[PDB]
């Protein structure tokens, strides 16, 4: 409870040297108590760079574009995605920049902050998300979102199976008021996220320690939904505004992120937000030790076929095999403790 009490999100600004180890620079912000925020910027050296040049990109497809639309009132929302047809990066840029569709005048993000919540259900834009892809280039070894060096893909090594977008790389093609609804990842897994060029974006976290507690106000607030799924948060649909939390005392933070720049959210932070502008944006999961504990306890979307599930089996199995026969049991009622980091800082 002693590394960052007012569990604020924080920013870290790593060395060439500390920033080649990725496993080991989460377990130093860990360390510092950034999970308990449950999203953290990290800004990476001036000298690094993922990509030369972003010139040669604008034949690059967007098979699944899709159009965000919103409906709702007083704070909360619903978002339908309608898929369209696909599109190359280009004609995408030059929807994103049309006077229809670009970022509105501003001067202070607040007022830009304050123009999403209030527009965010007219002019429905079009994200170009979740598209398999890197931006990457093949020889950068330091925090490659194509290649992270994490416990996660035992997933695909030992079991061999692709869950794209949580162990392969997923591109997004933003636009002024495109949004990622509340949602933790994936069987509560880390995220990393890059923005590899274009406006900024804008997060929203709510504490892991806190998390319960925005369940229950969803759950409150779209009784239909709660009842069909254990997880409906989990579909990516659901939209709520600062204010609204404020108002029911879910604490939470913001964040902007910047061209250049990283976020990580942690096992059961809950995020959301918003892109100013067109840009693009390289993100996948990723997993530590801690983790473990969250995956096993993940609560998951019973309204589905398609349910990202990953097999707890092999990572007790592997890391936790003084309970593995008693998990297996249905026994293992080990409780979560979210501001305690990951072992891997006990060194730090
Ligand atoms: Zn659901």
């Amino acid at each position: 409870e002693t590394l960052n009490p007012s569990a604020r999100i924080m920013t870290f600004y790593p060395t060439m040297e500390e920033f080649r180890n990725f496993s080991r620079y989460i377990a130093y912000i860990e360390s510092q108590g950034a999970h308990r925020a449950g999203l953290a910027k990290v800004v990476p050296p001036k000298e690094w760079k993922p990509r030369a040049s972003y010139d040669d990109i604008d034949d690059l497809v967007i098979p699944a574009p899709i159009q965000q639309l919103v409906t709702g009132q007083s704070g909360l929302f619903t978002q339908y995605n309608i898929q369209k047809k696909a599109m190359t990066v280009r004609e995408f840029r030059k929807i994103a920049n049309s006077d229809k569709y670009c970022t509105p005048r501003y001067s202070e993000f607040e007022e830009l902050e304050r123009k999403y919540w209030k527009n965010l259900t007219f002019n429905p834009p079009i994200y170009g998300a979740d598209v398999n892809g890197t931006l990457y280039e093949k020889h950068v070894d330091e925090w490659n979102i194509g290649r992270l060096r994490t416990i996660l893909d035992l997933v695909e090594k030992e079991s061999g199976i692709t869950i794209e977008g949580v162990n392969t790389p997923y591109l997004y093609f933003g636009m002024w008021k495109t949004s990622f609804a509340w949602h933790t990842e994936d069987m509560d897994l880390y995220s990393i996220n890059y923005l590899h060029f274009g406006e900024p974006k804008s997060w929203y976290s709510v504490p892991p320690e806190h998390g319960k507690r925005l369940e229950r106000l969803a759950k409150g607030f779209f009784p239909g939904s709660a009842q069909s799924c254990e997880a409906f948060l989990r579909h990516k649909m659901t939209l709520i505004s600062p204010l609204m939390l404020k108002k029911y005392g879910i604490p939470f933070d913001k964040v902007t992120q910047e061209a250049g720049e990283f976020m990580i959210t942690f096992p059961y932070g809950y995020h959301a937000g918003f892109n100013h502008g067109f840009n693009c944006a390289e993100s996948t999961n990723f997993a530590t030790r801690r983790w473990i504990e969250y995956g096993k306890q993940a609560v998951l979307c019973s309204c589905r076929k398609d349910m990202v599930k990953i097999s707890m089996d092999v990572f007790v199995r592997k890391f936790q095999p003084e309970r593995y026969k008693l998990w297996k049991a249905g026994k293992d009622n080990t409780v979560i403790d979210h501001t305690l980091p990951t072992p891997e800082a006990a060194e730090f």
